[PDB]
């Protein structure tokens, strides 16, 4: 729609400035409509990331979803690589909305509501596949399931936002997949 | 100093609201002084916050080099607890500095600086000490040590500072030295 073009336009004047520097006249002129026009798809520049956020954190929480119901046939390493691959991928793809959407987060009630919910929700599964894991025995009882996910979880948001926005310190981005591969196996799998 | 009695005054008010809500007016009130003396000694209230970080990041730095020099005589598990614990008590034990800490480092370059500084002092001594480990046959040669160092250090501020702010979703500040101490020693110790 025209709602297509305002959201291509933020997430395209995303990648060489923060939202604070970007006007909704800067995202009406990229769309190709007016200061009023653009008011009648979205009340604000806040209401665009978010819309581009919720996108986002949707595609990530679908291809999960998609890959929840049909289990790669490979050992046990390479299904937790296909799983924190879909993150890696997804906000590696979206860039530029990741670290608006990373900020937005101390100022804004509702993006700190949707990045919340959603962690939530990953964390709940990622301790029920450790939780299946333990009752097929394949990984030890150590610590309880829902803390350590949490803290893995809360570690791959982390580090991947920092080796996407090239942080100092960081995991090069080359490498960051593998080295939250090795935590998650040792840690799940480890006595 | 009046120094001391204003950095005491900004810690105090920052446990009950943001730096955004205090005024140079707020801390010259609480310190006794006037505006105009305030800025005899800062010259903003990013300043004092700054000051405050700087105090509590090297009080964990030098408590970490206390123990550097003074092994604990335990088992490898509680030598990597006592190392953690002191990012747990140090912080923790500041939690209002911490939190607007944490906060100013999107907006302030010095902010930024200090806690990039200290983070790659920080990596740096845990690669080395997991290389020593490596070096006397302890640990096996997986990732490299630098990766690994790097993703567990950033593992650990956010998984700290998620506790501390009591955010959703995080561990229990009750359950968090535990949950860290696991990761960290599966991750370091297993093939
Ligand atoms: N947001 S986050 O990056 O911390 C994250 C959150 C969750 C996951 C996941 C997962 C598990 N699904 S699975 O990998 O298909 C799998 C299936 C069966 C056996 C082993 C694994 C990964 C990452
Ligand atoms: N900022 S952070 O929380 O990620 C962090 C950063 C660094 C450390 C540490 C450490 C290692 N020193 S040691 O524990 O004395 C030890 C000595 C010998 C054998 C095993 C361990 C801990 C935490």
């Amino acid at each position: 729609d025209r709602e297509l073009a305002i959201l291509a336009t933020a997430e395209n004047l995303l990648e060489d400035r923060p939202l604070a520097d970007i006007s909704v006249d800067d995202l009406a002129k990229g769309a190709g409509i007016s200061r009023p026009t653009f008011y009648f798809y979205f009340p604000s520049k806040e209401a665009v990331l978010l819309t581009l956020l919720d996108r986002v954190v949707n595609q990530a929480d679908m291809a999960l979803q998609t890959l929840a119901e049909n289990p790669a046939d490979t050992d046990r390493e390479n299904m937790w690589r296909t799983g924190i691959n879909v993150f890696f991928e997804t906000f590696g793809s979206h860039k530029a909305v990741t670290r608006a959407g990373q900020a937005a987060r101390a100022t804004s009630v509702e993006v700190a509501e949707l990045w919340s919910t959603f962690m939530q929700k990953w964390i709940a599964y990622t301790a029920a596949v450790i939780d299946a894991e333990r009752d097929r025995g394949a990984a030890p009882r150590t610590l309880p399931a829902h803390e350590l996910a949490t803290a893995l979880n809360l570690m791959n948001e982390r580090t991947l936002f920092a080796s996407f926005a090239g942080e100092q310190p960081s995991v090069p981005e080359a490498r960051v997949l593998d080295t939250l591969v090795h935590i998650w196996v040792t840690s799940i799998y480890g006595e």
